């Protein structure tokens, strides 16, 4: 009934987010969907006492000045949390995310064995892309945890915001949160070469400066991880090249062909059973043929190379993953078709074999 | 301050559309389109300020005094909600107040085609409801937001200036932020929206360059974004969005739009042929793979031809095709249907 | 007060403007031309004394901070006035414009009956154009007053500045003065749709933003009035189109062809008697043929349709109006010819075997 009990239940019930707003009971997001708790609806007095109970006095003043506040806090013996407090219809409202210290393993996440091998790469650019909540941070956290476990190197992450904490194991891990630890991605990236890193996570490739920063890191002997909100390997490569002026795109294509070591495009789909989510992932691992196609500006022909790189490189097109999920009845036909980038291709391959 | 409450009660009881308060005239109510003065003495400058200020918050009174303009909404328990505009004329306060029903109308009550219901089922993307002021945009948006609220277990956040339709929680969590009270501005609300775990976001009118980039970012990162524009057609809407950006960034914006656009609705309310009420005429564009290439290929005007043949497959409909059907079914007069066609000669060919 | 007496003489003598400046007697503008009053020339002491006699303490302080001041004021039993005070050659100077409360009728203004029929339009765009002091606000005030009399609708005006005041009749009339009631045309037009209007006066079509606002008003079921400074219907339509980029001119021409309901272009000419001025006006009322010519980018061919549209559509070219002013001997031959856009056509009209 208080903030401590709600946050403990959020962790205990495997929720990702707790929502507190007027005229609704506390609600928790489990596997992406909100489920209300068996409690009376809150009023404006309730949402204010609950949200204020986890703020410092200085934080309460800054929220009252702007009607907005981002913060993080810890509950001893429980978990860390990300909070956002705001105002709607004249009342306090809040959303609170658990940030787990412990990452589940690759097999628990449904990630193919090639993801474990990407975590062993000495150098290059590895891109994990997809929409919000498609599993990107969990894959990145699993990869970084394997690196942390296996290497004696320096890992620096720049995140907006940090979604997983990595205690030091064999690596030295420094994590900078945008907006608190560092002013911006640009400022962190301006000094990242002066911090003796070996592995760097740069977050979303939001602008040209960040793309150039990720390419330089990957060219100078570092393992660079970044995200995009693209849905396929080809769409990912096109977005990176096409954001640059036409005159500088030849160099970017040449740069990408040398340093790119893997592209993972994930999506979480509803299970046909109606409970839980299943991972759909497109995997592109560059071979000499794909690297030439990038340099030759034959980006779209990379898809044909992914269709035949399953046994050799662990590649898998998005349609090839949906096909396997369909034969095992993990997703319905309606969900698979609404997600296929080419439903006619997936339809024809289902009829044969 | 209790006189204003009684005037609005009289406005509701007499079936009026709008209440007018201005100096040197009695309160006037629009009934069936025509103004009628109430049998009361005329107001002075003190009165129009006193009545209008009685329904303002202290901030709203300081916001109004800073700009000599103010839009707002408020509710009267047991009566109705109302949208108000207060302004200044000849050195005195004036006000107009419209009626906002508590009960949100259905798709069929609003005259919205079944394709709007399928747009309400989209999991992510950008859906634009456009038109000039009072073209039914908030009513259409509320119907869309009410269907998602009814059907989904997701988090809906709206940013409104002001909040018009209220959406009680159903199966969704719905948070509605009013600019100038709950949040300082659209810019400030959008700065924090990514930390609030939203699934569906209403950002209001695409009023400037900065909000459009924010709306494209929300829709690109896996969210369903609703926004409005002032344009009157799908093609005019797409051109307006791209052309506000500097020439060097327009290639990316067209590329983003080809990926993220999920629907364009351009509405307009016309008087009914019976002489009572207004009926919705709507142009609906839902991008298919063909339209997405036309967007990427910068052949935006050829999109109109695609809408003419996408009715059965995709539920598409040009404005002229909608006006033709409303005219044949006797919902509108010939002058109103002709007075709205963007190409009156095309509608003639369909008439034959 | 001498100032009280000067303003009474200005009103009584039908002057439009009173001028007070150093080394000249007070001068009043009568029929567009300045005429000095039979008084000794004023000095700097006089001009500061006369202008300060009508200022509040707050106005005197603001004028002294900038050497500029706009204001309006009323004189009980006389008239209201719009004033401007400034400084020149180290001395105070002032100009004062009268704002009449009473609007003259259409026939008094010399406006043809077709203008009255334009006031009965339920929707569309009606443009009243001409140079400064060509009677535009006066024509607009007569139209607004007829609408106010005949309709139960909401009239909103946005003006820079307000020229005629309209007491309520059957309409509710709200008049917003730029720089006092509202910050700008842009802000008034930003909220005008939320103000439940039926008839809107938007002032000068100064930029694309205002033209786009008027087109939106005219398309959504409103009657919109606006002004330009063009001298003919064809010149008026082209001026509106040519303000847009070349790629967007097709749409603007298409919009105008749909919503345009009337174009009036005026000029005030001296009378043959030497007293008063007579209105010369060109009237274009769009028919289906003219609307097509607009859409087809055949604007110059619109004039030929106007030459034959008096009886059918109530149209009237400038030359046809000048012809009528010449037959009634209201203007001299030189004045009529000096304004004709085509003197040879007007000559042909005068040398007619069907002349009567």
């Amino acid at each position: 009934a208080n903030m401590h009990q709600l946050l403990t239940e959020l962790v205990n019930r495997g929720g990702s987010d707790l929502h507190l707003t007027t005229n609704s009971p506390p609600q928790i997001r489990i596997d992406g969907k909100l489920l209300p708790l068996d409690m009376p609806p809150l009023n404006a007095v309730d949402t204010k006492q609950l949200c204020y109970s986890i703020l410092t006095e200085q934080q309460k003043h800054k929220f009252e000045e702007n009607n907005e506040l981002d913060l993080s806090f810890g509950i001893k013996g429980l978990s860390r949390f990300r909070g956002n407090v705001f105002v709607q219809r004249g009342a306090v409202a809040g959303v609170f995310r658990v940030i787990p210290y412990k990452i589940l393993s690759f097999e628990e996440l449904g990630l193919p064995p090639v993801v474990r091998e990407l975590a062993e790469k000495p150098r290059g650019l590895v891109l994990v892309t997809g929409p919000t909540g498609s599993g990107k941070s969990t894959t990145l956290a699993a990869i970084i945890d394997k690196i942390n476990t296996d290497r004696h190197e320096h890992i620096v992450t720049v995140e907006d915001p940090i979604e997983y904490l990595h205690p030091h194991k064999s690596c030295v891990v420094n994590q900078r949160e945008v907006g608190a630890d560092t002013k911006s991605f640009k400022n962190a990236l301006k000094y990242i070469l002066r911090q003796d890193p070996d592995v760097v996570l740069v977050g979303e490739l939001r602008d040209l400066e960040t793309i150039e920063a990720a390419l330089t890191l990957a060219e100078t002997g570092h393992l660079c991880f970044a995200t995009l909100h693209t849905n396929s390997a080809v769409q990912t490569i096109n977005r990176i090249v096409d954001v640059f002026p036409s005159y500088q795109q030849p160099q970017v294509r040449a740069q990408l062909s040398f340093v790119l070591e893997g592209v993972l495009s994930q999506t979480l789909l509803p299970k046909a059973s109606g409970t839980g989510r299943v991972l759909a992932i497109e995997v592109m691992v560059p071979n000499p043929a794909i690297r030439n196609l990038i340099r030759e500006d034959k980006i779209h022909q990379i898809y044909s190379q992914m269709q035949v790189g399953q046994e050799k490189f662990g590649m898998m097109t998005m349609n090839q993953c949906l096909y396997g999920l369909l034969q095992k009845r993990h997703i319905t036909m309606d969900v698979g078709m609404g997600r296929s980038p080419d439903p006619d291709e997936l339809k024809q391959m289902l009829t044969s074999g």
